[PDB]
């Protein structure tokens, strides 16, 4: 009720970045968040992966028994810094608050406003990439089910607003090469979500080396089974099942919607990636940072 009216609104814009409605009213609770060192971020430009890192993450922080991850939703185990859904629902950095070390930190701000607490305690930060064309789509089609953000109008309108940097958290260039540069100065991970649809167990093995948790071969295999794209869809603790239908209506499009990487060639027209192309490489120059959109 009394937060209807930050749904489907305009983006706001906090720090010079647009920022979803119901999130940016009282931004010093991020801008002033207080972290600990031992907290893990998992950070990403929105539908890179972030839901299914987290899940890696915390099923490797429980030793690789999926039980201890079915005793709450994900949106619950692992909070959003940034969320906010005034009159409803306690802040994520209210949650956090309450939560006991090692805390897992959800957050898709980009690296030049994350926190500062962060960046002082050398907070350990587990990025995660994905090639532009796929986040696209994923993202519009999230615009079309989530009511927090605006709504999204035609995809060709929106793949238009998406290169220009004006969506939710900003330009997916900016975004992703700022964690890979900032690595220079910050213990990152920076994982790329195709590597994880070519080898999920390698990718599970890095996470949890860089974590400093050993994982047996059959810790190994267990978190490999459960967080595969078809187990996290049919899991109501990370599928999002339980979020409420005014919040999210998982009939336009479910969370978990397809996991592949390459649907771009379904949803891209032979203009829109003819013209998507020469844009990407003019932006993407300059960096040795790469994406694969095709395995
Ligand atoms: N275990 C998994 N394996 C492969 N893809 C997964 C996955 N879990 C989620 N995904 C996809 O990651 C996107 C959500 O990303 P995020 O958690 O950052 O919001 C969605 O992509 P699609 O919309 O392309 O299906 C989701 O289907
Ligand atoms: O991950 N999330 O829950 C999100 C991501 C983007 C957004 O605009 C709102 C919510």
């Amino acid at each position: 009720a009394t937060v209807d009216r930050y749904l489907r609104q305009p983006w706001s814009v906090v720090h010079g970045i647009p920022m979803v409605c119901a999130f940016a009213p009282n931004w010093e609770r991020v801008d002033n968040f207080q972290s600990r060192p031992e907290d893990i971020v998992v950070a990403t430009f929105p539908k890179s992966g972030t839901t299914w890192v987290s899940e890696i993450v915390d099923m490797i922080l429980q030793g690789g028994d999926p039980e201890k991850c079915k005793r709450d939703a994900i949106v619950n185990r692992v909070p959003m810094l940034e969320f906010a859904a005034p009159g409803e629902m306690p802040t994520g950095s209210e949650v956090l608050a309450t939560m006991p070390s090692p805390r897992v930190v959800k957050s898709h701000l980009p690296a030049h406003i994350l926190p500062k607490s962060f960046w002082d305690n050398g907070c350990k930060i587990i990025y995660v990439g994905r090639n532009a064309k796929d986040v696209a789509v994923s993202f519009y089609h999230f615009d079309l089910m989530n009511k927090f953000e605006q709504h999204p109008g035609t995809w060709d309108q929106y793949l238009e607003a998406f290169m220009a940097g004006k969506v939710a958290y900003g330009s997916w260039f900016d975004h992703v090469r700022g964690y890979w540069e900032r690595r220079q100065e910050h213990p990152i991970l920076y994982l790329f979500y195709e590597d994880m649809k070519e080898d999920l167990r390698r990718e599970i093995t890095k996470v949890a080396q860089f974590l400093g948790q050993e994982l047996t071969e059959v810790a190994l295999d267990a978190i490999a089974h459960h967080t595969s794209f078809e187990a996290m869809r049919d899991n109501p603790s990370t599928n999002y099942s339980t979020v409420p239908s005014h919040l999210m209506d998982h009939g336009v499009s479910p969370f978990m919607r397809k996991g592949i990487t390459g649907d771009w060639k379904n949803h891209f027209t032979v203009a829109q990636n003819a013209h998507f192309d020469q844009y990407y490489a003019q932006k993407m120059a300059g960096t040795d940072l790469r994406f694969r959109t095709e395995i």
